[PDB]
């Protein structure tokens, strides 16, 4: 039988995208979001009882956790998944690394002392999941996401915000004021690759996994390098710079490149979108011709 | 004159530190705290206050009423929510917070011979994991907010009057019972299982000493601290100096064996010696000696 999937919080950008992907593979009624396109329940992650009820009723074999709210909720999610032999995905992030981490590149196993509350929670998310795998039988799988780039990111704000918003200006061959200093390199990945990796790692055989947390990467680039690749399709496009030190500080704390050697060697992870295929696909979602 | 508070006060570690700090700073200048009723001798030894770390307001009340400036958090579902309360209050009122970490906060993927102050930390015990959490939240609060957070990674502590409380470190304290009367002891860990250990006297002094140091001298806020590392057969060997009829027999417990093997063998405490002058007094011989004179 194909898996039966739960996703939470499934109202987020990643949640919706993933449901679409997974519904296409397993069926519309095999993927249940939670927080018309398909099955949908209200679920309190914070309530173990509700969470237990859902898993049992709908016979859930796979769970993608995209949601103190983090911790109590994470712990709840961990407890339910372990008790009912559920394959659990929970994503991590490049925020899970800090200034004391090897930035160039960051390997899958290294120092992790993030100076941000989001980052610390994700270290904890990683460790708790692995702990549950080793102690109990929890099939825990975790991918560290780079900066995720998406056209439909009506959500503004974030460290990797410029790489989305920049296209709005480039589509009309306008000008863009960048939040980050010219030469600020960060790992980056287009949402298509990101969801595909999330699926793939959840399809991998257990024994081939040498660890349960993985870096995934596609590219790393700098604002001025993104502007270069943009001019391929809009030549008169200009890029000014007006820094937010709070967004720079956090950005400088993150790694420049993610080494994903293990993800490649263990479960054949490969990315399809480099900087050109990204730029093209993104500019296409605005009104721009990408033929050349 | 630092005004001191100690959560988890009824712990063997808590009483020992209170005993040390009161002797140095004055009886009324150091407060013990815990959720449950104390034994008789600690009531009289100095100030004591009921303090529920899970209730923010009760904890804030103590810190303001007794004008607290130094805090040593020995309390640790429950733990991590109490940590956050301790963190907030300490930051709010510019209190010097000490929270202990452990050797259990490393894992197989860590360097184990020796283990640096900065390295891969992926422990496989819920207790180790939550201590990594503790380290990061303390550090996070130092950089972001104005919190003066100071942490030491305690090795397996060896104390005189410890019960048979089942730590992985438990054999090193229970061994001294059978060895005091030349009897036989049965070890739960394998014969050659090396771990970092430390006599309680140093542990407390280190704790006091890192809090006395000035901020500028501190490169980081979580230091390892070392004294010795030994295996059961090495410990037995040192006990046979004072008791050659004492015997050791090995019935391995795979659970602790796995956890012991998950932890480091030696702790590199270079930074602590350079930064704030850390130096242990008790090596294996002295520890073995000192322990036997309380039997």
């Amino acid at each position: 039988e194909p898996p039966r999937v739960l996703i939470t919080g499934g109202l987020g950008q990643l949640g919706v995208g993933l449901a679409n992907l997974l519904r296409k593979r397993f069926g519309k009624d095999n993927v249940i979001l939670s927080d018309h396109s398909g099955p949908f329940v209200y679920a309190n992650i914070l309530d173990y009882k509700s969470l237990r009820e859902i898993v049992v009723n709908h016979r859930i074999s796979w769970l993608f956790h995209y949601s103190d709210v983090n911790i109590t909720g994470l712990h709840n999610v961990l407890d339910v998944a372990a008790e009912y032999n559920v394959r659990l995905f929970v994503p991590s992030t490049i925020g899970a690394f800090g200034p004391t981490s090897p930035r160039n590149p960051a390997p899958d196993l290294c120092i992790q002392r993030p100076r941000t509350i989001y980052g610390v929670s994700k270290v904890h998310t990683e460790l708790m999941g692995e702990y549950y795998y080793y102690r109990y039988g929890l099939d825990f799988r975790c991918l560290r996401y780079p900066g995720i780039i998406s056209a439909d990111s009506q959500p503004g704000g974030g460290t990797t915000d410029y790489a989305v918003q920049i296209f709005h200006a480039a589509a009309k061959n306008g000008t863009f004021e960048c939040n980050l200093e010219a030469g600020t390199r960060l790992p980056m990945m287009y949402i298509s690759d990101c969801l595909r990796a999330t699926l793939e790692v959840m399809e991998a055989p257990a024994e081939r996994l040498s660890m349960r947390t993985y870096n995934i990467s596609a590219m790393s680039f700098t604002p001025e390098e993104l502007a270069q690749a943009l001019r391929k399709h809009a030549p008169d496009f200009q890029i000014t710079y007006c820094v937010d030190p709070l967004r720079q500080a956090i950005a400088e704390s993150w790694p420049m490149i993610l080494d994903d050697s293990n993800a490649r060697k263990d479960w054949g992870w490969k990315h399809d979108f480099d900087l050109p295929e990204l730029v093209a696909t993104m500019l296409n979602f605005h009104g721009v011709s990408t033929r050349v």
